[PDB]
């Protein structure tokens, strides 16, 4: 079962997405995509948030509240 | 077979999208959702963009340049 999350690097931080990459949802989605192999993204409230992530893929802890707002698109 | 586009309203018109419903797809989606009966949506250079359209719901002309670049989550 995939599933749907902020992604995290190699030192256990989101990838931050500002600017022209937040209003734009290309920059995450091309890093989602690419590098989480993951089904699409975009910029949700200041970092890169996924859909479609392997069960196996370390995503960021985040509130119920976080979650139901990031969770868009698909 | 469904299509993607800026859907036009009764005045031959788009649904404009800026500031924070410029930012977070939310405002979008929920037009295209609620009012076209589309899959989803977001805002993509300062008009709702839908996808999943029914092919009879008439949509906005845009260039090739416009229509590759707002094609993205689905």
């Amino acid at each position: 079962m995939k599933k749907n999350g902020y992604p995290l690097d190699r030192n256990g931080k989101t990838t931050e997405c500002s600017g022209v990459n937040a209003i734009a949802p290309h920059y995450c989605n091309s890093e989602c995509t690419k590098v989480y192999y993951a089904e699409s993204g975009y910029c949700c409230w200041g970092a890169c948030y996924c859909f479609g992530l392997e069960d196996d893929k370390p995503i960021g802890p985040m509130k119920d509240i976080t979650k139901k707002y990031c969770d868009v698109q698909i």
